[PDB]
């Protein structure tokens, strides 16, 4: 049953922004297909069926010991009621009011990230200078990491995930986590105006150091990876189809749902973590036996009408429907922060470089392994 | 979010734990298969240039090589994990410096002196079981009763205090509520801080007084407290789980333990065989490679991790006849207490408790049996955790 998680990864590659032919074949086969098999690994590609799976109380997101021991603060490895307690304690850091009040700082992050790019001059790689820069600075600011330490903290996170020397990965992972631990200690003594502080002032000794460090490490990792990769993919979409984003730039009021369409089209997290069934559960016409796993294809759901015309990127589309942030109890806790950064950074780029385009538009943009990972994006203006 | 499969240390801890579940007393088929493959196999690899590999060592000699090598670190793994937040987290020189100061408390002469007290603890626990009447759960009534009392006596906690103090320590590590964790932790700490202050005024006969006499200045209060908490928490857990699994083995194979009770001098190494067969701590903490090392027919790169299967080493000939429990086996070999600089500090205490309590049980209840012979015994997550053991006699 473990090879079936490798198999899922293969189906979520991309032909530029499009899903690959292998996935399309499964999509047209039906809403729910077998990946492998008396236990069965299923892929859910139907919009309705995915929602049924992700919102059912007869599935667990657990791999298998209590989540808190090996995965403290890694929410998508908790089941209720432990999941419910921990998510309740961190959720107020992501409430609408705190997100609105964060918006001015996120605006400055994008403006300064754009001030650096213009000074450097075209052409220039937007993967590090726009994607990575905005994402890590915004996420560090949200956590209250002092500005003087962010560059080195962000460098150690990146090195821990990508370094070509395994030895240097270990050292960087240790550097990163020690810093997150020290942040937890400073909050416990003197809670500030940030995620750490908000959690500790509301709950205090109810949340443990392991939980708090765990959640903070997760938010840093999610913020740095998810937001950076999305912003890189957004800049590429801007370069590829600039007339649609000129409409955003000049007449944003006529396209109030624009961000949902970009999210739908790009789908930079293509699939959810496998869910294991705990009762026999009818899902559509299909029977999922207790012990089966179901992986949900968020790409399949959001791009369900590919390759027909209506699936093509249309920024004026009325109320775009997507499941890009999942569904049910594990739906993305960070959605409001991610969306704030995208709402701010994407139009800030359009206003700043209306004449944005690919430097070297002859050659293909190289993509890494999924999830959707633009490795370099050389743009001029 | 974050894909849990990209969490290198955590995902491979999980995979290693799954491999060290048990089918009654035996290794599961999945570990058996890896054992047959060779002395070292992969748990998993990060899929990128520079990606690290998590390895499982199952070969006896290869495990001794890994664990005696200076090119592996215990500290560097848990420092890259949110899960990693006493002695096993240290490398030399910190490891050496702390371990030398506490080692005198676990010396041979010290265990000889404690033996009469351990005999009394066993007899008291067995009297209480007898007074309850069958069927009795041997997990709380034999395993934990003996483990808690013997470990607290070793620390010199007065009998009146032991129940409350052990409860406090367990609360602080256990509860979901983090408020009750801090309250219980502070109750434990305030007691130990007084005990430390008392010891430093006049060193006594227990663990604290021995240490403070030989190394009083050079060891801190926090270090003393930390060692006590390990002995009372994790140490006691290890001992309780072993005694519960021992009692199960005795009920399961009464004829071999009848040999222990009637002709104990014919089976001088009996305890080494019981320990080998049961292997109630199935694996070591994962170590990070700090240099490249060739082991088996593989190259472990610096930054790769290795987890050693003590179960695999101890049960290396499973399922052949020679691996079966045989209390008369001459000089049984095992690595149940690890190897190299991190080898069990409490081995001699653990063995004294087992050497005393197991014969005591065999003599008291020669008719010991499962209460519900056909009902399966439920095992918790690794390490070897008998959840309930209803015995009668
Ligand atoms: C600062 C940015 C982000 C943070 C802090 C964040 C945080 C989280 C957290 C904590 C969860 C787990 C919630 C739970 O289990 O209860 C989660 C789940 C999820 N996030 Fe995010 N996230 C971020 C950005 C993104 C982005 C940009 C996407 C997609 C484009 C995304 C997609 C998801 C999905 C699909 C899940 C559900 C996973 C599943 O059910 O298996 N996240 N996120
Ligand atoms: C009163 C009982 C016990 C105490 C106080 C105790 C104490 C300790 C301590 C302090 C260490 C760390 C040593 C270091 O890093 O230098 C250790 C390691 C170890 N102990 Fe124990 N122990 C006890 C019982 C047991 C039992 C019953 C077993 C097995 C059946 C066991 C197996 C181990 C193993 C395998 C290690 C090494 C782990 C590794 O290298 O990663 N111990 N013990």
């Amino acid at each position: 049953e473990e090879i079936n998680v490798v198999r899922a990864a293969e189906l979520h590659r991309r032909d530029r922004f499009d899903p690959v032919p292998q996935l399309r074949s499964l999509m047209a086969e039906g809403p729910l297909t077998t990946l492998g098999t008396g236990r069965t690994a299923w892929l859910a590609t139907g919009y309705d069926e995915i929602r049924q799976v992700l919102s059912s109380d007869d599935f667990s997101a657990r791999l298998l010991t209590a989540a808190g021991i090996t995965w403290p603060g890694f929410l998508t490895q908790y089941d209720p009621p432990e999941h419910t307690r921990l998510r309740r304690m961190v959720a107020p850091a992501f409430a609408v009011r705190r997100m609105q009040k964060f918006q001015p700082q996120v605006e400055r992050v994008v403006q300064d990230s754009l001030d650096a790019i213009e000074a450097l001059g075209g052409p220039v790689d937007f993967v590090p200078r726009f994607g990575w820069s905005v994402a890590t600075t915004a996420t560090c600011d949200f956590l209250g990491i002092p500005r003087d330490d962010q560059a080195d903290l962000a460098r150690s996170l990146h090195a821990s995930r990508t370094e070509r020397s395994g030895k240097r990965r270990t050292a960087a992972g240790n550097k990163f986590m020690t810093y997150m631990n020290k942040m937890t200690a400073r909050t416990r003594r003197d809670p500030g105006d940030d995620m750490f502080g908000v959690v500790v002032r509301e709950y205090g000794d109810e949340i443990t150091d392991a939980e708090l460090t765990g959640v903070a490490a997760f938010v840093m990792g999610a913020g740095a990876d998810q937001v950076a990769r999305f912003l890189a993919a957004g800049a590429w979409l801007m370069a590829d189809d600039p007339e649609q984003f000129a409409l955003l730039r000049e007449k944003p009021d006529t396209v109030p749902d624009w961000l949902d369409e970009v999210i739908r089209y790009l789908t930079t997290d293509e699939k959810t973590h496998p869910r294991v069934a705990t009762d026999d559960v009818r899902i559509g016409d299909h029977l999922i036996k207790a012990g089966d796993t179901v992986t949900c294809s968020l790409l399949a759901a959001n791009r369900r009408n590919f390759p027909r015309p209506e699936d093509r990127f249309d920024i004026t589309r009325v109320r775009p429907e997507h499941l890009a942030f999942g569904h049910g109890i594990h739906h993305c806790l960070g959605r409001s922060l991610a969306e704030l950064v995208f709402r701010t950074a994407i139009p800030a780029l359009a206003h700043r470089f209306p004449t944005l385009r690919l430097a070297e538009p002859h050659r293909e943009i190289r993509l890494g392994p999924p999830p959707f990972d633009v490795e370099a994006l050389l743009l001029d203006w």
